[PDB]
């Protein structure tokens, strides 16, 4: 049996069809919907100047400064951006309507260019997951509510138990 066994031979359980029952194959949807669909907003301003690792990590998925700068490394990330502001399509020179990232190492010029998210900034990553966030510059808040109660009791009042 053992002496006389044969070099290269089959399995038993898996002799051709692998699947277990554990729910791991089991593919509910889309990857992109559960695992992937986690959304995070952060202030605009200092979003300028890292493009794909200070978004992801600190903005709304990750400890992954560490991490994140790994994946992006790893080169299995993409970069997306979508205000909607302008009607001018990708154009390939550097669009702001719709972003596409290679994921290669771009610190401040992919940041500002794309992360300008006036309303929004995505991130995907396909080494496990997608995290999509959206940012708005303090100071155009003032704008906007630039006559509301917001104004008024944060800088003018400064006396809130919340602090800024």
């Amino acid at each position: 049996m053992p002496r006389t066994a044969s070099p290269g031979n089959p399995k038993s359980s898996l002799s051709g069809f692998v699947n277990p029952q554990s729910g791991n194959p089991h593919a509910p949807q889309t990857n992109f919907a559960n695992m992937p669909s986690a959304r995070v907003t952060l202030p605009k301003s200092l979003v300028y100047d890292k493009t794909f690792s200070k978004v992801l990590w600190s903005a709304g998925l990750v400890a992954s400064k560490s991490e994140g700068q790994r994946i992006i490394n790893n080169n299995g990330a993409y970069v997306g951006s979508r205000p909607g502001v302008k009607k001018n399509e990708p154009g390939g020179g550097m669009p702001d309507d719709l972003t596409f990232t290679p994921i290669k190492t771009w610190n401040a010029s992919k940041t500002q260019e794309f992360i300008i998210d006036g309303d929004l900034l995505i991130l995907k990553l396909g080494k496990w997951k997608m995290k999509l966030v959206s940012i708005v510059s303090d100071e155009k808040f003032k704008e906007l509510g630039l006559t509301a109660p917001g104004w008024d009791e944060v800088v003018g009042k400064g006396k809130e138990e919340p602090s800024p």
